[PDB]
């Protein structure tokens, strides 16, 4: 009553795995943050109707993200944090794990709310990625490639592009990245800011 649904990740990410530095983000890339968006936010029309997204982040992913942005819009936002500490926010949900805020969203959104959820996101940082990476529902990346060596000083924590994780995690066709994202995306390399980036989705078996 609690393993109801799979997870996804999306990250943006270097060729060395580098998604962060200085506390913020080392790119500056609007197309890249409003496919982060439609990602995050689309519903299938049907269900559209009653259910929404979750996102699922870090603490100091939440600091991370500029003030005007938050809480993240038609998504329902929960920090993670480990101790119950103090947040402050207008609705804003706190789990002190993983599993902690997947029983706090079941319980808050069931059969009969008025709020239903649709598709589960964990979108950062390194140490909520390491939890999701090791949690058994997480069967899907969405990541988006940056060709450029930038420097971090954070990394995503698992090598899943590489050799030493291709029989686990494969690479899909990008018809079916877009079946799954409900639209045409970009397919192959786009140029914001002297840098080749693409979309990527990722999938293991459960
Ligand atoms: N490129 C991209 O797509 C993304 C990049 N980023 C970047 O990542 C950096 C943040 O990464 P990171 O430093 O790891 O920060 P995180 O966002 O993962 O936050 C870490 C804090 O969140 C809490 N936390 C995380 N995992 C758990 C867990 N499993 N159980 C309990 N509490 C947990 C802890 O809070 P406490 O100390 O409260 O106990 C921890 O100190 C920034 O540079 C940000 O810009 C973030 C998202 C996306
Ligand atoms: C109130 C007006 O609102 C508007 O007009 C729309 C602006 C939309 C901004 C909100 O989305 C943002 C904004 C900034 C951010 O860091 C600056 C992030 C974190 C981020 C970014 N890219 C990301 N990209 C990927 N592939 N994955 C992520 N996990 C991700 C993550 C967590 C998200």
């Amino acid at each position: 009553m609690n393993q109801q649904k799979s997870l996804t990740l999306i990250v943006a990410l270097t060729t060395s795995y580098g998604i962060g530095r200085s506390n913020s983000l080392p790119w500056k890339l609007k197309k890249e943050i409003s496919y982060f968006k439609r990602v995050t936010s689309f519903v299938p029309t049907f269900d559209s109707f009653e259910s929404m997204n979750v996102v699922l982040m870090g603490r100091k992913t939440w600091e991370s993200i500029p003030l005007q942005f938050r809480p993240l819009k038609g998504r329902i936002n929960v920090v993670i944090t480990r101790n119950e500490s103090l947040d402050l926010g207008n609705g804003i949900h706190s789990a002190k794990s993983l599993d902690h805020a997947l029983e706090l969203l079941y319980r808050t959104y069931g059969s009969e709310s008025s709020v239903q959820i649709n598709r589960i996101f964990v979108i950062g940082g390194a140490q909520l990625y390491k939890a999701a990476m090791d949690h058994p529902k997480l069967d899907r990346i969405m990541a988006t490639i940056i060709y450029k060596d930038i420097h971090c000083d954070v990394f995503f924590p698992l090598k899943f592009r590489d050799k030493e994780w291709s029989s686990v995690w494969k690479k899909e066709k990008h018809s079916d990245l877009e079946s799954w994202v409900g639209t045409k995306v970009p397919h192959g390399k786009i140029n914001e800011d002297g840098f080749d980036y693409e979309f990527e989705m990722w999938t293991r078996d459960l």
